[PDB]
C-alpha cells in the first residue's frame, strides 16, 4: 500500500475513517461521534451520513480531501481474496494485516447484527476498528470494507461492508 | 473418505443425517420430521433430542449402529481447515465437496439465526441439508459440522455446529 492509500486512513472518534474521494469518508458506526454539532468542521446538516449497521458513509458537500483522486469502493470482495487492513496505531505506527476474506453475511456480534465479511489473518485491538480492508487490482486498489470486530483468540477478523443484497452473500 | 464412512451418512426427513456412533445421530433441525411419533422405530420418549438452533443431535436409549465405532465430534475446525462435504444424492450418487472453512458465527440466514461456520467451496443443492462436514486428523477423520446453507451464487456454503462458546469464534 503507498504513501498516498495510507494517508486516506484518518483518526476519527474511538476509532478510524478512511478518505474514499475528496468527499467519501467511511468508517465504522460505533466509533461515530455523538453529540458533536460538526465533523471535521462541517455542520451535521451539510453532510449526508448513511448508516447501515456497522457501516457509515460521510458525503460532504465541500471538498474535504481535494487532493485525493476518488478510488472504487464495493461491498466486500469474493470469497478467498487476500486484503490488507491498514490499520494506524495512535503512535504513528503503521500495522497493515494480510487476511484471506470468508463470507460475507449478518453476524450477531457483541449484541449486535453486523453486515459484514469475515477472515482470516495471514492483531489488532479495539481501537484499531474502522481500519479500511484494501486490496490490489490491477495497478489500483480497491476499499471494500472497515474493521468492525475480531475474535478473542484465533485469527478471525470482520470488516463491515456497505448495504446490497447480491447472490454472493448469505442473505 | 472410506466406505464405513459414507455409510454414516443416511437420509432422514428433508434431508440427511449422519452416526457420530452407535446411538449418537447430527443433522441439521430443518429436516428433522415432526408429526412424527419414532425415529428409526425408536419412539421419541426413548429419546434424547438436543437441539441447539439449526444443530440437533440424537442420543438413542438403544445402539442403532452397534456396527460403528463412536468417532470424534468436534464444534466446526480452525480457520483455513480444508473439510470435505460428504454428500449424498436420492439417486446414491456420491458428491464429496471440497470447501475451506471460515469463521464461526451465528448468522441470520432466511430469517432464522444459524449458529455455524462458513466455507469456501475448492454445487451443493436444498436437499443436501444435513450432509457432515469432514475432515482428516491423522489416520482419524472428524466430523465438525452439518450442512445448513447455500448462497444463491458464488461457492460460499454453511455447516451448523454444536453449541459451545470459544474465544475463537465469533461471539
Ligand atoms: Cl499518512
Ligand atoms: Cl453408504
Ligand atoms: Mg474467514
Ligand atoms: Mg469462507
Amino acid at each position: 500500500a503507498p504513501p498516498t492509500l495510507w494517508s486516506r486512513v484518518t483518526k476519527f472518534g474511538s476509532g478510524w475513517g478512511f478518505w474514499v474521494s475528496p468527499t467519501v469518508f467511511i468508517t465504522t458506526t460505533h466509533v461515530v461521534p455523538t453529540g458533536v454539532k460538526e465533523f471535521f468542521g462541517e455542520p451535521l446538516s451539510s453532510i449526508a451520513i448513511h448508516q447501515a449497521g456497522e457501516f457509515t458513509q460521510f458525503r460532504f458537500s465541500k471538498k474535504m480531501r481535494p487532493d485525493l483522486t476518488g478510488m472504487v469502493l464495493e461491498e466486500g470482495c469474493p470469497e478467498g481474496t487476500v486484503c490488507s487492513v491498514l490499520i494506524k496505531r495512535d503512535s504513528g505506527e503503521l500495522l497493515p494485516l494480510a487476511v484471506r476474506m470468508g463470507a460475507i453475511a449478518s453476524m450477531r456480534i457483541q449484541g449486535r447484527l453486523v453486515h459484514g465479511q469475515s477472515g482470516m489473518l495471514l492483531g489488532t485491538i479495539p481501537g484499531d476498528c474502522g481500519a479500511p480492508y484494501v486490496h490490489k487490482r490491477g495497478n489500483d486498489w480497491v476499499v471494500c470494507g472497515v474493521h468492525a470486530a475480531a475474535t478473542k483468540s484465533g485469527n478471525t477478523v470482520v470488516c463491515a461492508v456497505q448495504a446490497g443484497e447480491g447472490e454472493t452473500a448469505l442473505e
